[PDB]
């Protein structure tokens, strides 16, 4: 069965703990360096298998939704009737645009708190407002109103709206791409030089298929140029090598002078090089063996993407000063030479190889 | 000259702004949150007031609970027409609540009541509801009057406008000044300078710190004492005076923003203490929804955040943007302070409430 990511946001005590229980108890009946905290349960419906993850705390949220070992591909933004949004919804929504988060379900928990039918239409029409602030579409989105805790506890009309989220799961949440689908993408490690059949570029395949006779670009830190593969091997067992498989390519002509360790191949046209991209950034904390000390618009560390590290300078937000450990925080970033990349590419920062930083490609400057 | 904070309390349309304007010609011929105020000033012989008075409920609501400036006394405004009225109630008990400490009475509109009976019988009503709220009903003073009448220069009424400022100046005491009361500093910077040793910073609050006194350290964790050893202004520190005060033995991880130098026993730490809180409009950049008993924002008191749960009045189930009420907090940690203390509640860092302590529990 089709297999999807899926989490709990929200903020502190509006119920994600409960919600999470909630769904696994209720499908069960119906259809039976940076430190990560995570509670991870699965759980089915008829036509799929959910991987879901809940944080204790906000700062997990953070460093989940910016570096954690699962992609969501779908979002349950859990909002509590009786308070209406708090800073960590509106936090969370903001961070799930940033990192390219593509669809977020609303949970309206405690309803059974709430008598009064114009306040829970009051609510929903604020969840909607925020949703659509940072370019989710508020209207479209699905809103269940339920009680986590009621439906816990066995009652039959607030599981019922258990089922009516796994419903909305199902059919509002699309899988989303397998890497053997995408376009062409292998981030270069090693280059070789072979006697009389030519430079061999190895890496692990990071997206789609490479095929004997294909055209391929080279992209980053220099101009992009293009050639021919005229050869394929796998390292582990017509001539192919397919997303997840370690191989090196043969090309056409290309010199070991003129192809290095951090440039990508890729189908042609499909990635582009950049310097300037707007990011989301976790500094790691001091208990994480990140920086002591916060740094301000000056710092210059090094970014690293796949396969190489680049330098590169900040530019913090309008009217931000420093950034403390522990933060995070939207930077702009000007690389001393391009990268290929595409919105939703993870990064680390470095200081002389201590992990700093983690972030994710927000949105690419011209 | 002494200075004293006054201003006019009632409900709408008891006459507030006329009695304002009659005091001022009177006493001239003879001697975020949206703050809306009416300010003046007038002198008796021996006193100097600043007077406010506000256009609306919400806007007199917001001056006890947030004003810029603490009432050293209130003049309730009651019509003889209408007798006390429910804003004429909610003032007095939010007077209680804030700690307005004096209230003098003008029975206003006694133009319009040719009845003996009757002038005495809303004067009974007004004791007994100030009793209700124990203020000394039957010991304040109470002046008949027509603010319109005196305004419009009829001698017999501009004599109760004489009246009503000859009990401001024998009513109402002096406050007590800043200078005068115990020494609290509220902690901002917490340095080591080697040499010397722990240096915190602040504006002091009240009184005087000398060299050599001892100081209690109050809130946040369990109390501790130690001496001063040196005051820097930015031999002592005065109310008012930017300050760092160096502390014998403190080390920095054992004093932190938020805890306030005292005076030892002059300030005690709590956790849970009843409170008066206005809750911003969503005109003033506040809280679109209501909230319930579940709700869990910080409380600002001083120079730090304190999360805290909260537990409204029996029936009572949820607070309105722009609603005042009375409400039990439990902070996560204890904070140095007494009744009378102000707080804004926030959410983000962000202003949605503005409180002040009316009972330590
Ligand atoms: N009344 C009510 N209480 C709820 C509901 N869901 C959760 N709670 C309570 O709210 C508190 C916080 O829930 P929890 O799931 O731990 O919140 P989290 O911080 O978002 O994970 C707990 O006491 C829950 O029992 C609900 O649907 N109705
Ligand atoms: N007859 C009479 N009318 C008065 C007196 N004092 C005030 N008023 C009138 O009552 C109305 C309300 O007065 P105002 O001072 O604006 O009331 P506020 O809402 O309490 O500030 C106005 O029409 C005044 O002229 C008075 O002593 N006698
Ligand atoms: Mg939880
Ligand atoms: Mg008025």
């Amino acid at each position: 069965k089709p297999h999807v990511n899926v989490g709990t946001i929200g903020h502190v005590d509006h119920g994600k703990t409960t919600l999470t229980a909630a769904i696994t108890t209720v499908l069960a009946k119906t259809y039976g360096g940076i430190t990560i905290n995570t509670s991870h349960v699965e759980y089915d419906t008829p036509t799929r298998h959910y991987a879901h993850v809940d944080c204790p705390g906000h700062a997990d949220y953070v460093k989940n939704m910016i570096t954690g070992a699962a992609q969501m591909d779908g979002a349950i933004l859990v909002v509590a009737a009786t308070d209406g949004p708090m800073p960590q919804t509106r936090e969370h929504i903001l961070l799930g645009r940033q990192v390219g988060v593509p669809y977020i379900i609303v949970f309206l928990n405690k309803c059974d708190m709430v008598d009064d039918e114009e306040l829970l239409e009051l609510v929903e029409m604020e969840v909607r407002e925020l949703l659509s602030q940072y370019d989710f579409p508020g209207d479209d989105t699905p809103i269940i109103r339920g009680s986590a805790l009621k439906a816990l506890e066995g009652e039959a009309e607030w599981e019922a709206k258990i089922i009516e989220l796994a419903e909305a799961l199902d059919s509002y949440i699309p899988e989303p791409e397998r890497a053997i689908d995408q376009p062409f993408l292998l981030p270069i490690e090693d280059v070789f030089s072979i006697s009389g059949r030519g430079t061999v570029v190895t890496g692990r395949v990071e997206r789609g298929i490479v095929k004997v006779g294909e055209e391929v670009e080279i992209v980053g830190i220099k101009d992009t140029t293009k050639t021919t593969c005229t050869g394929v091997e796998m390292f582990r067992k017509l001539d192919e090598g397919r997303a997840g498989e370690n191989v090196g390519v043969l090309l056409r002509g290309t010199k070991r002078d003129e192809i290095e360790r951090g440039q990508v191949l890729a189908k042609p046209g499909s990635i582009t090089p950049h310097t300037t991209f707007e990011s989301e950034v976790y500094v790691l904390s001091k208990d994480e063996g990140g920086r002591h000390t916060p740094f301000f618009k000056g710092y210059r560390p090094q970014f690293y993407f796949r396969t190489t590290d680049v330098t590169g300078t900040i530019e913090l937000p309008e009217g931000v000063e420093m950034v403390m450990p522990g933060d995070n925080i939207k930077m702009t970033v000007t690389l001393i030479h391009p990268i290929a990349m595409d919105e939703g590419l993870r990064f680390a920062i470095r200081e002389g190889g201590r992990t700093v930083g983690a972030g994710v490609v927000a949105k690419i400057i011209a």
